[PDB]
């Protein structure tokens, strides 16, 4: 589902929707929240919804509409999963950073923005968290559970603005040999934070993934909260 | 917000900061960016955000510097707003049109610049836009809401590039006897074209004020890079 009326322009000219909600008292920070590859669905409305619990405005951009506009894939479904994954098969990830760029803008200057953009992205949205970080784009950026962040450590001397990270130590979609190379290439860097969380697998902070785990998503979650409170009026 | 390392030295030897963007596209034309009374704050970085999404590169010169360097100001802050007003006050006219001028100097011949340069200003700016395009530095003007316009009608046949403003027909600074003297005095060169925006007063394209109009910020934009696009590659 997507918030009626909501369009956004990227670069190339191409037009995406997104779903919106800001906290009533304005202004206010503003969080573009970048999806996982299952599209804007109800895992994307839970994140919206708890982001304006705690005062932020949050944007969740459309980064399906290349592909297919309006995708919401239920993750527990297995031909809705299967879909997913070959979206992503698909996805081009220098477009998506493009597009969430658009969304970065868009969220500067509404009514109700104060002017301090950070963004959170979940898997794919975490590997993309990591790509506008290194470009800059946000006051702040929050990946949990990013995909292939080894293969991105070149651009961990491009990080010029607070990151954090949040990946599960029980996550066999990372390689155990990435581990350290991304736990000693982001830590050259004192902008960039990432805390492994010994007991979550893939997806912990969902509580429709078999990884969940509650104690690891109310630690990261916290930890989330806490990193994005200095862009607060 | 200015740009780190970025001072401009004018016509007398007083330098100044700017915030810059340039698109992903060098070289591009460069649009000079004439402020509001409220320094180089959050709706001058949305303008400078704006024209490069849209192909332009952008520098918006710190035009306060000779008063408060740096200057930043919360026009929804009723304190901050009272001293943009008196900064406003202050402010010397022609030192602004040379400042504008050193900026435009600066924009012909950087790595991002195709050679070709614009401004585009607003409310203080927006008087600024109409005495820079007088003196001949620019390739193209552009002017919302400019105040003051009436004392300026002298300068009219002066003007020889192209200079689009954008009017809003209930501005308490532009109060009826002042309307029909300025579309009167305009009217004289076919180089200037100003267009009225009859549901709109001051600040009409800026999403801060009370008095933002979207139909009449929408229609003004939409003819602003229309009218720059002749810039363009």
């Amino acid at each position: 589902m997507l918030t009626e009326g909501i369009s956004i322009q990227s670069y190339d000219g191409h037009t995406f929707g997104a779903l919106v909600g800001s906290p009533a008292k304005a202004p206010a920070p503003v969080i573009v929240i970048a999806q996982e590859i299952f599209g804007v669905n109800a895992f994307m409305r839970e994140t919206v919804s708890w982001l304006v619990d705690q005062g932020y405005a949050a944007v969740c951009p459309d980064l399906y509409a290349r592909q297919a506009p309006g995708t919401a894939l239920d993750p527990q479904d297995e031909r809705q999963r299967e879909q997913a994954y070959k979206l992503w098969q698909a996805f081009d990830m220098e477009a998506g950073v493009g597009d969430l760029e658009a969304a970065i803008r868009y969220a500067r200057h509404q009514p109700y923005s104060n002017g301090k953009v950070g963004l959170v992205g979940y898997s794919l949205g975490g590997a993309l968290a990591f790509l506008v970080a290194a470009k800059g784009y946000v006051d702040r950026a929050v990946g949990y559970y990013g995909v292939g962040l080894e293969k991105q450590l070149n651009k961990v001397p491009e990080v010029k603005h607070p990151a954090l990270f949040h990946m599960g130590g029980q996550d066999h979609f990372v390689p155990a040999p990435s581990r350290q190379l991304i736990t000693e290439g982001f830590g050259a860097n004192p902008l960039l934070q990432v805390h492994w969380y010994e007991e979550a697998g893939h997806s912990f902070a969902r509580t429709s993934s078999s990884g969940y785990v509650a104690s690891a998503a109310a630690l990261a979650n916290e930890r989330t909260l806490d990193f994005l409170a200095p862009l607060q009026s």
